[PDB]
């Protein structure tokens, strides 16, 4: 039908809302300069043939900071738990400093005073990080050519 | 009807051309090694329902400098002024230099001889930077399912 | 007709294979950290207009590896060689190993044993680096506008 299936994998999972679908973390992290990682949504979708899904990055966030997000293709009818393919661009200048950064690039007062790497972000359980957004693919079959048409 | 509407915020503004849309600087603006920023087009564009445009990478500069731009997603009906999302990835090696690199990777012979970072970009006003790939996005209502069908 | 045309330009080619096509490597090259490059796939598609692909990062390389694709846009009726704009993105840190890492992050074991920069890759003749998705591009010819209905 004209409706979208999702599955929410765990209690920590949230439910995406809408042009492009909001997509929150699933998980507390912090990233340290230059890290790499894949942050779990607990969210899991059944994307009809003919469509491919885009789990691509949020312009605020982006723009903000240096949270690189290296858009998902999310192939149709893929049912895993989906994953933000992200890296801390920020460079590792070996600097410290007793503040972490929100995804607003806002400093994180910290009660507890602690020391962090210059550069590093905190992304919170049920932040809005991501946003997917599902786009017709086509699919043709292949013809080896000696020369085109 | 078969036609996409655009409005020219400035008087640095500069209308698109085309099978994507070579997009334009509105601005002159210097970036450093590491450096952000939203580079503003000072057009706005009413894109339909039903489709989502993608402010990408040209191929050019994007291959040969390092200038990144992140591609935007722009909403159906967002009439703000485009900017373009960009980060000079260049490594902060912390050498210096006297020369510019135009969006060519190209040097900028200066005739006042000025000292600069080393992998400074300089993005000229009316320069073409980016451009804009219009594409149908499919929007299903959600349905919250405890296993697919 | 519901068929896309494809054609090797050399021996080192390779037929691509599919949702998205994954698109081989025609050479072996070695990455430096902060390299950038442009990997020659040997391979040339004629996409009908209407349509504009997207040679895109692929999830487990790219997840893995600081080796990031910028996703690149073929124009509908581009028949030249398909090149994977590339950057090798790991941080300069002047270090040295004996290890080259290949697209799975993984340690290549050297019968003879050579000094590389640390966050050095190599890709492989007919690996597996990239893939191709095709979606449909709109192009509505341009209003100047004033203000929008
Ligand atoms: O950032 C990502 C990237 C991929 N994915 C998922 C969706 C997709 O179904 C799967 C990998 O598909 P890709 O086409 O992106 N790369 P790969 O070539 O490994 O998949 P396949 O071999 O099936 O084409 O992993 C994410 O959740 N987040
Ligand atoms: O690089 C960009 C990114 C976004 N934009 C614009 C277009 C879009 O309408 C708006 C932000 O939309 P996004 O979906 O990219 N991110 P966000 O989640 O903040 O928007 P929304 O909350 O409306 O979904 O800013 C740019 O001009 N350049
Ligand atoms: O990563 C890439 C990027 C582009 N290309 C090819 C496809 C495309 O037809 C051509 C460049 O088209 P783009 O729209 O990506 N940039 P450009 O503005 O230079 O092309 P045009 O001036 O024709 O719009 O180079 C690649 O093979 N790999
Ligand atoms: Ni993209
Ligand atoms: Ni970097």
């Amino acid at each position: 039908t004209n409706t979208l299936q999702v599955k929410l994998l765990s209690k920590n999972a949230r439910m995406p809302e809408r042009a492009g679908y909001d997509i929150f973390s699933a998980e507390t992290v912090v990233l340290e300069p230059q890290e790499k990682a894949v942050i779990k949504t607990d969210v899991a979708v059944s994307i009809p043939e003919g469509y491919v899904g885009l789990l691509t990055s949020r312009s605020g966030v982006s723009s903000k900071t240096h949270l690189v997000i290296e858009t998902g293709k999310i192939a149709a009818g893929y049912h895993g738990n989906l994953g933000i393919n992200i890296k801390n661009d920020h460079e590792d200048d070996k600097m410290q400093t007793i503040f972490l950064r929100n995804i607003d690039n806002e400093k994180i007062f910290e009660k507890e005073r602690h020391l962090y790497k210059l550069g590093s972000y905190r992304i919170e359980k049920g932040e809005r990080i991501a946003q997917l957004v599902i786009v017709p693919i086509w699919t043709p079959e292949l013809k080896q050519v000696e020369e085109f048409e």
